């Protein structure tokens, strides 16, 4: 998150870590079970890692659950990255409690303007690296399909939406793909893409949840 701020330990409660011998993607907590990231992060051998800020610290909250099963979105295209969607199942229900929490998926997909809150543990540098060890924040609203569309000719599909700023500076990044995009306490978003990070008219685009809910819901019951 480039431009953010540091959110503070386990007030993002829904937030995990994909770890597969190090950090490489944030994801939401949608039940005890099932964590939603972005495609783009599948790999074999994830530990979803529950209740953590400092990734490489072990301060007391977390939770470590190996993946049983993943599943990629049957309609994910790597190279246009439409159908930005994994599921991940966990080996074990995690414990919810005040500091690792579910996020709701939303009833109602949310307009251009909607202030939302992007959260991860990627790069805050937009040239060079610099990767923070706790979770970064950052406020940033929808923006308009037709902005969206503008930033990024021939691109944006119905399941994609740009969150964040045309001027520049406050951006995901690089190790935020998978996280989440939550507005009004639902899940809207994934980090899915954009044209570097923070980059003046290219704001940082996202999956558009709302249109997966019900893959998510008969996927969930029959898995
Ligand atoms: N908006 C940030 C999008 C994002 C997701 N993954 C990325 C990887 C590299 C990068 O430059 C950017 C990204
Ligand atoms: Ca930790």
């Amino acid at each position: 998150i480039v431009g953010g701020y540091t959110c503070g330990a386990n007030t993002v409660p829904y937030q995990v870590s994909l770890n597969s011998g190090y950090h490489f993607c944030g994801g939401s907590l949608i039940n005890s079970q099932w964590v939603v990231s972005a495609a783009h992060c599948y790999k074999s051998g994830i530990q979803v890692r529950l209740g953590e800020d400092n990734i490489n610290v072990v301060e007391g909250n977390e939770q470590f659950i190996s993946a049983s099963k993943s599943i990629v979105h049957p309609s994910y295209n790597s190279n246009t990255l439409n159908n930005d969607i994994m599921l991940i199942k966990l080996k074990s229900a995690a414990s919810l409690n005040s500091r690792v929490a579910s996020i709701s998926l939303p009833t109602s997909c949310a307009s251009a303007g909607t202030q939302c809150l992007i959260s991860g543990w990627g790069n805050t540098k937009s040239s060079g690296t610099s990767y923070p060890d706790v979770l970064k924040c950052l406020k940033a609203p929808i923006l308009s399909d037709s902005s969206c569309k503008s930033a990024y000719p021939g691109q944006i599909t119905s399941n994609m939406f740009c969150a964040g700023y045309l001027e520049g500076g406050k951006d995901s990044c690089q190790g935020d793909s998978g996280g989440p995009v939550v507005c009004s306490g639902k899940l809207q978003g994934i980090v899915s893409w954009g044209s570097g990070c923070a980059q003046k008219n290219k704001p940082g685009v996202y999956t558009k949840v709302c249109n997966y809910v019900s893959w998510i819901k008969q996927t969930i019951a029959s898995n």
